[PDB]
């Protein structure tokens, strides 16, 4: 007795009320305390279809993790289209959490166990849970930060991987460190990245994009052009707004097994350029948010990158790829791709 | 015009008054409301020398502490010195909360603002606040739980390294989650703790260690022996008091950059067996309490390991280290070794 059905559901955290961090007074009003100890019931004999592209779980995230920065982060101005609103945009503390997305009583949410599904197609691995793994809502552009990784290989998962338009979601084995800091320019900032464990990735997973890919070239290119948001590795440290430089962290070439890189520095290590900037695009709404100048001291974030959003050209004998984003529900697909909320009925 | 002066200190609490956590019940009564924000009054071109292991606001704390648990947690019968002390031992609700310390008008806080600072010496660094930052008074020994971690490196603490005597404080950059239960034998409980999140952090601890250490074997071992209390990580979790064995935990040898461990299940967690008991060896004083049978249904303390507790042998290229703890003065320095009471006078 089981099914696909669309209901409401409700999220639980393992926030602190006494906490001023906006992710917690967020997350102690809109959300349950965890279980914290559910039970997954797991199942043999049974295969199930998933579609992390058609699911409405990252709809319900996408939309409460809108509400949450409507509270948390104001802007001082938000204009959208000729129309502009003032408000008070006091800095604030900031710092994700994880989330557990529950279903209502009467209906229960199916897990993936398969250890390398793409999370699109059938699974002859499957459980049930009423919560979700805790989800940090991180919001950011061509780097997924802070996310789970892939247990046992990478996984690649796009809705349609000979469409050039899709966006592909690489999901890492192993994270790479990466530090972004604003030392003591005021708008001036950067992020280090050590190119050795930057190199085994982009083999690893240009080797599993070689695998979808008869024999072609396979390069990874800087974002063509657009929007900073979009064409650089932009997020939220601190509730600062970074926007990250990264044509020399999308730049080399790796055909026949082999893996060539470019931009580095005598350490050893990739710096990236960023700009802490007051004016953005914002990812909630076509709309434009502008918040208040950059707060005092050093704004540094120690992150993980646990995974990558790409995107292929398509149209001789060479792929290319480029880093993408700006529909964050995919970042939210990458965590909620294992998911799937059925009905007991 | 700063100096080192002794001043009774007094607690600040985020505490609801409406709530029946004992911990609730004794902050509102003997705290006061938080700021809830003051400001640090940062400072440059100056330098002062701090010392974890002389500093009064912990021994303050020590006696708030032991207040609290005296009103808070009732033994069903308490026996000091032959004198046996009996009264209601009411099962009561029990989680800790943030406290912070504030200094009389007329006196200031030090803050030490480096990050890497051992707790003893020189701190060039510093700034000064009215109150401290939230800390959870969670007794207990060997692990530290529910603390604050080190932003950068892992820090290690002792009065005197070279002293095998003296208890050694670790403080982790990244904490490791551990969850100890007593499912629905009604005393027999455990705790599950992921291996490669252990195995990473007693790596990262070995490191540190072979640092104060030129060339030696480094290997980790239960406590040699004594009281449950001390040769266990013992705790409270909910009013219940586990005795969680960690033989398995601290159980690996560390040499020449590696690590090595020991003890593990299939699917790739390390378990401790627990016991919870009702006679018990007072932290607070030279006495034993005895408390009421353990609540029925689960127990369980979903808890993060934040720092250690450990004890060098002292005596040929071999530095054995054990789990200790058992003054809980100890794991009071290891959030107050960043602070130290100055007179403004
Ligand atoms: C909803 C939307 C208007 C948003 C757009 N993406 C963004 O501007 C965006 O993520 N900006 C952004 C990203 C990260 C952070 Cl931390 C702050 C701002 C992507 C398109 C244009 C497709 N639709
Ligand atoms: C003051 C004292 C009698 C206390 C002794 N340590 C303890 O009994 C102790 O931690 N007991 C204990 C610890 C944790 C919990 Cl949850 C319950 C009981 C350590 C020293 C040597 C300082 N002498
Ligand atoms: C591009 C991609 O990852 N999609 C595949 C899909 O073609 C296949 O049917 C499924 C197996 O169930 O695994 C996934
Ligand atoms: C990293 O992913 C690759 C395939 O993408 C896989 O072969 C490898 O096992 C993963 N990491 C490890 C465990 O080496
Ligand atoms: C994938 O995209 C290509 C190019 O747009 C399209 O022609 C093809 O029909 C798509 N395939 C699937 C799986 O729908
Ligand atoms: C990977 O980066 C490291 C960092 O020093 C470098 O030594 C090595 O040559 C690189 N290998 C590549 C680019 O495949
Ligand atoms: C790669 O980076 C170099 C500089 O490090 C730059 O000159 C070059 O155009 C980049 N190539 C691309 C766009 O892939
Ligand atoms: C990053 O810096 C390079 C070199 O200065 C520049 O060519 C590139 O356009 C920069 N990227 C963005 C989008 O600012
Ligand atoms: C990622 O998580 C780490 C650890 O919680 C945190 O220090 C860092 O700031 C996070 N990065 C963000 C905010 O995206
Ligand atoms: C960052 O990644 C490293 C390597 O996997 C890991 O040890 C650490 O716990 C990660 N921190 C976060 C942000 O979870
Ligand atoms: C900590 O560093 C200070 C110097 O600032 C030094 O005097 C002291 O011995 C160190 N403590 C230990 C034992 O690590
Ligand atoms: C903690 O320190 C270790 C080395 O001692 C380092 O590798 C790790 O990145 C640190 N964790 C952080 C900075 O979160
Ligand atoms: C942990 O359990 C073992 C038995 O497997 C026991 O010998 C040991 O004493 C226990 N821990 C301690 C040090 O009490
Ligand atoms: C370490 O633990 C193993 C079991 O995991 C046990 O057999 C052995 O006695 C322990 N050795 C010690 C306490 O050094
Ligand atoms: C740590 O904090 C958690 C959540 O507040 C709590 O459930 C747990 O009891 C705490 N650990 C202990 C045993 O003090």
């Amino acid at each position: 007795v089981w099914k696909e059905a669309k209901t409401t559901l409700f999220c639980a955290s393992d926030a602190k009320a006494y906490e001023k961090e906006v992710h917690n007074v967020w997350a102690t009003h809109a959300c349950v305390p965890t279980d914290p100890n559910p039970q997954e019931m797991v199942l043999a004999n049974v295969t199930e279809n998933f579609n992390m592209w058609k699911n409405d779980m990252v709809e319900q995230m996408h939309e409460d993790i809108i509400s949450l920065w409507d509270e948390s982060l104001k802007p001082c101005v938000k204009l959208t289209g000729g129309s502009a609103i003032t408000q008070a945009c006091p800095k604030v503390s900031f710092d994700p959490i994880p989330l557990h997305y529950c279903a209502p009583a009467g209906f229960a949410i199916l897990k993936c166990n398969n250890k390398t599904f793409n999370g699109t197609g059938p699974c002859r691995n499957v459980s049930t849970v009423q919560c979700t793994h805790g989800i940090k809502p991180v919001v950011s552009t061509q780097l997924l930060l802070n996310g789970s990784l892939a247990e046992e290989e990478i996984i690649i998962r796009s809705e349609n991987l000979t469409n050039n338009a899709k966006t592909i979601i690489v999901h890492l084995n192993e994270s790479v460190n990466i530090v972004c800091t604003r030392p003591n320019n005021i708008r001036q900032a950067h992020c280090n990245i050590n190119e050795s464990k930057w190199n085994n990735t982009l083999q690893k997973v240009g080797e599993e994009l070689a695998k979808h890919f008869p024999s072609k070239t396979i390069k990874f290119e800087p974002s063509s052009g657009g929007d900073l948001e979009i064409t650089t590795h932009s997020f939220n440290c601190r509730g600062e707004f970074f926007y990250c430089n990264t044509s020399d962290l999308f730049n080399g070439t790796y055909r026949n097994g082999t893996y060539n890189h470019t931009g580095r520095s005598s350490n050893g290590t990739i710096t990236l350029q960023c700009k802490i900037k007051q004016i953005i695009n914002m990812w909630q709404e076509v709309g434009r948010a502008i918040y208040a100048p950059p707060i005092e001291g050093e704004i540094t974030c120690n992150s993980n990158i646990t995974g990558l959003l790409l995107l292929r050209d398509g149209g001789n004998d060479t792929e290319t790829f480029r880093p993408g984003g700006g529909d964050m529900r995919d970042n939210w697909r990458s965590e909620l791709y294992k998911y799937k909320v059925v009905e007991i009925k």
